[PDB]
């Protein structure tokens, strides 16, 4: 039919589904794995490459790799496999019949977008296309028109102030702190005890450990003193092989580098100061409205105590006269996809498509004159 | 019905209302604003131009401009929008059924008046018209027949001696000092401290600051010495963003340039000497009556200590034999409109209109033979 | 040597030169200018006052003022500077060696003449002095003995009937219309269009414009109708800044107030009626000779069509029996100086001087018993 | 000895030298750097702070900061270190024996100047002091007395009209566009390709890239079309690590925001319109002389095609009658210092000093009554 499709692929996660719904239909990690050992059976295996859930299921004898890194595609041959798997082995749909909507982080090379649209038009033969900023759809999902948006995932962390539909492009900030840095720091600090992890499967195990038992401390020094004094903060985790591990003060030291980037050697400011700097670069009249409409989205902002910690950090910098409010919906993980699905079903979003006639009459460089 | 309308369109404010009343019905600034940033929403806004209170409400993302400057219309395309908004979105009246009265400052180009009447007749199709001098209606509002009138606003400052209904046109003086010059000087002298304002919204903020905390010192040198010695004259103001500012001796240095125009580089005499020069150019017999019937009107003359300061300045120049009196009614801000409403309801003011038959039989150049 | 000097100091010009010649040697305006802005250079200028041509050359940063007003000296400290500049920086002569002749308008305060002679004797130490009426020397320059003389400049306009060397002092009329009033009226009526002039330098520019493009219309109503119908009377002028201006019917409306003083608010009669009234106050027998010997002098009478207009105006009032003739020499501008130089070289004009012995034996009040 | 010293401390560079010379003796950037990495050696370094050339030499392990920002000193503890290094480690002179001359941009807080003189007198014990406007010394260096001066550096851009030594303080304009904004915009637009720079050392690298390969296009649209068509404008640069980078149309897009401030979000007019507005606010008589004596100074005006571009822009606004000339000496970078050295050696500049007796008899607030 004419129903549009939404595919919000990320640094390490891909969510695809039909438009007009309220939840993604296919969510799976974007990894590609190949075997490394020798095959001795008459079959010696079945295939030479695994993409999707089966790659992680058989990760014990595979070398997993991520096509996308820091939000920029580096391997242009695995993305074709991933998109083919998404379109055929996950949705069972013919791409030559439905429009496709894609999302991309701001401040990225134009060659990436041009190659993306060129290989999307000339390989899958979709009849329409559009590329939208990830953080813009967060306001659509929330149902607002003004407010600064913070989005964090496996890629980059970026802010964009929007006021009554007129976004300011001269106050957009972008960082390079994400889940991969957090799990690498957790892997490094886990070597402090006897545990050691070097393999990609062990990297996935450490990622799962970070997802399960982690939180953000309201006060770092007091939490450190309590952990060193009472030693009642320890948790227990069970490895697949059967052994158990115990972690104490490392639980709240993993998200701390998100607020103090000096832990991993980066020279920058935390997420509490970047938002304040972005706010103070806007106009004087609209500062008050943005201060009381903070919006949070993305998986990385799913930690328990992030909201109170960020509110406390922001309230110190801002003047005491006004109020600071942070909006953290419980379903903020699948927020970009919901906004994209809402946008794709609008009545006025019908002449904003990029038809194939325009593409093959002008060229791949048309995406720079029709998308923000 | 046949009720007339009065529309006093000043250089920085517009006041419109029906005749026969005692207070304007619609008072709003005359500014036009357009957006400058980019729209990213599916709506990207609603309109492309804002005129009236909504333009100032959304001034954070707009570029505000004034159609009228120094009392002379420079943009003839925004005045149509402003008058349409006044007639339709403020009064909810049909212009083709009621006469309209307009005010204009003396000593202005005739092309301005001719274009005004030409576009008022041929676009809104009013059945009558009349243009009257702004300072003449001040006497009507006061309820007198003799006395020199001083009017100051956002445009020009002009005096016109009137004695028993026979005004003298050879003793009319006009200056170019108004609220815009005062707020520009305040903006310049505010850079003396750390505060800096460059944007039009910041210009409006400075105008509000001038309106709130300003006064006129009786003695400049003594006030300067007191401010430099005791430092008890400082006031505090709160910016919209939340920050606070403090102003000391700058409070009484803003209206000082009205009495000493050399501060802003102009080579002229203050308002205390212009009135004396205008009085001394009249006849010997009527000098005494004009000296004891000073009349003040306009917003710019709303400062606290202006009356005593001007009386003290005038008494020094005039001979000590007679008396000098200054009349400053508390409602002098809406003085021209009250006089116009009083004049438009008079029984003898019925054959002085400019009917459409005369206009389309003679031409737009008839306004020079029926209005003073 | 013993050669006399002649110094005609008018209300707006100074002409000085040696006696026995036929043309003034030094002609320059009588203005004094002082700076108003701040000096930031290590020199910050050279002097604190400029008098003569250099004052007008640097008029952009000076405040020009005229010592003489309406023919009466008001500033007695700038006249010393002007006369010192004339005697030393223009003629390179020692005043203590040559007699000096001065001119003064009739019907002036005696204190002015007494102060003039007192400060001329006691400061420059001239050995002789004489003061003569300006309009008397016009007949000497023309070479006649009977005829009414009309003189107009930047000061006052005065008539004096003279018949065979016996002037009648009871029929002398004096007005107060001059070039300053004409240029002020031109400045006022130039505000009718977009052009506006307020500064003294702009006053000089308007004076130059009046000097260049002005004339007198023979018939006012017909000229007005022609200007309003054909619009072929417009001229173009170039301002120093580079902009151009256009003037139409204002060309012949500037000298009209000389014939109809009601334009500038004055209540009097034009120059055509003052001469007739002066003639009709004389004796019956000498009326015919004065009617046919009109004499014109002064700069203000240098307009193109003044002679024919005045002849037409006079012929209507006078009886049709006799003839009316007006004498307007092409060199009438420097007419008083020529007459003074002719008078100072006469053989019988040697015992009419005012020696220093008489001055210091009688007093400054001797000038009233030796000069007319 | 009694030889004076000149120390021009800009927003990004410091130039100091003895008076009476023709070239600065010590030119070095004004940055302060501190280490941020751990020290493991028995020395762990030598010092804790680096100021001058050594700070930039070891910039790989330091955090560089600028004490001055937008022309206003923000860190009052690093300026003491910088001035001590200048006086002792660069010139090898005792400050208690020589007078010192300092320069400061116009329209700055008075507290800055008062603190500067207070800490210069009470810490280094200099026997004399004077503060002069930066743009005034440009005329001294050129050797003129009239002409508008444009100065641009790392701080602010300001114009001041001067005519025969009488500067007009009511027509002085000041902007906030400088080299820092240009290099920030270049850093932002370099992210369009794969290159990314976030560190202060990378900021210095981008500044060097801007200094080396940049120019101003005469026509923006034609240059854009040529760059997009031929692609022959690309240049190559070599990074310290060994990699090479290529830049195409970004070469002429960096100085474009100096003429169109809307690129970086600022709401103002380019340098071509600010000069015209400043000229048109002066007097009518002096407009022609200022138009034909444009003066350019400062490092930011060192771009190749700036002169022709600015002349073309100005000629369009100005009337076609007169001529527009721009003076751009090849040594305009060290123009303020040359003018200061010329001024400090003048014979009349000996009683204009601020002796210590006046300072300790009156107070730090004396600098407002002796310097412009
Ligand atoms: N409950 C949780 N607690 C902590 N971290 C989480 C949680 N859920 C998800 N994450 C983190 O969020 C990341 C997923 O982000 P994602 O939504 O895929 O961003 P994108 O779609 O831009 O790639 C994972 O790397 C994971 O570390
Ligand atoms: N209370 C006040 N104190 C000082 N200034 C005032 C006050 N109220 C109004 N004004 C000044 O008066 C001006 C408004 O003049 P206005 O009445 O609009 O004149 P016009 O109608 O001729 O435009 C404003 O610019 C403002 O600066
Ligand atoms: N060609 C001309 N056309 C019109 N007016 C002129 C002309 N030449 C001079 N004038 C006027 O004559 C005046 C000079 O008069 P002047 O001879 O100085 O009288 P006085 O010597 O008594 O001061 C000037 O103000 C000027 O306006
Ligand atoms: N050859 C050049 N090309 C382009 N820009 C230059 C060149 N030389 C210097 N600059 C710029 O000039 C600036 C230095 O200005 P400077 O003379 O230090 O001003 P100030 O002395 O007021 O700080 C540097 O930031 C640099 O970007
Ligand atoms: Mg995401
Ligand atoms: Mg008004
Ligand atoms: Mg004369
Ligand atoms: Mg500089």
């Amino acid at each position: 039919e004419t129903t549009a499709l939404v595919c919000d692929n990320g640094s390490g996660l891909v969510k695809a589904g039909f438009a007009g719904d309220d939840a993604p239909r296919a969510v799976f990690p974007s990894i590609v794995g190949r075997p490394r050992h020798q095959g001795v059976m008459v079959g010696m295996g079945q295939k030479d490459s695994y993409v999707g859930d089966e790659a992680q299921s058989k990760r014990g004898i595979l070398t997993l790799k991520y096509p996308i890194e820091h939000g920029i595609i580096t391997n242009w041959d695995d993305m074709e496999k991933i998109w083919h798997h998404t379109f055929y082995n996950e949705l069972r749909v013919a791409p030559e019949e439905h429009p496709t909507l894609l999302t991309e982080a701001p401040l990225n090379p134009k060659a990436n977008r041009e190659k993306m649209t060129q290989i999307m038009f000339e390989t899958f033969n979709v009849p329409a296309m559009y590329v939208a900023i990830q953080a813009v759809l967060s306001l659509y999902a929330s149902g607002r028109t003004t407010g600064i948006v913070l989005d964090s995932g496996d890629g980059v962390t970026h802010n964009v102030p929007i006021y009554e539909g007129y976004a300011l492009p001269h106050a957009i900030m972008r960082l390079d702190l994400a889940g991969r840095d957090l799990t690498d720091y957790l892997m490094k600090i886990l070597t402090e005890r006897g545990y050691s992890f070097v393999t990609t499967a062990e990297r996935e195990i450490v990622r799962d450990i970070k997802e399960k038992l982690c939180y953000v401390a309201l006060d770092f020094e007091n939490e450190m003193a309590t952990a060193a004094s009472s030693s009642s903060l320890e948790k227990s985790y069970e490895l697949p092989d059967g052994q158990v591990i115990t972690i104490g003060n490392e639980r709240f030291r993993c998200p701390e580098t998100l607020f103090q980037p000096s832990f991993i050697g980066m020279e920058s400011a935390g997420i509490h100061e970047t938002t304040y700097n972005s706010i103070m670069k806007c106009d004087i009249d609209i500062r008050k409205d943005l201060y009381a409409n903070n919006v949070m989205s993305g998986g990385t902002t799913m930690y328990p105590g992030i909201a109170d910690r960020m509110q406390k950090e922001i309230t110190a910098l801002a003047p005491s006269t006004m109020k600071i409010k942070i909006i953290a919906p419980p379903e903020r993980k699948y927020s970009v996809w919901i906004g994209g699905s809402i946008l794709a079903s609008l009545s006025t979003f019908q002449q904003m498509w990029i038809t194939k006639q325009e593409y093959d009459e002008a060229g791949p460089s048309i995406v720079h004159r029709k998308c923000f």
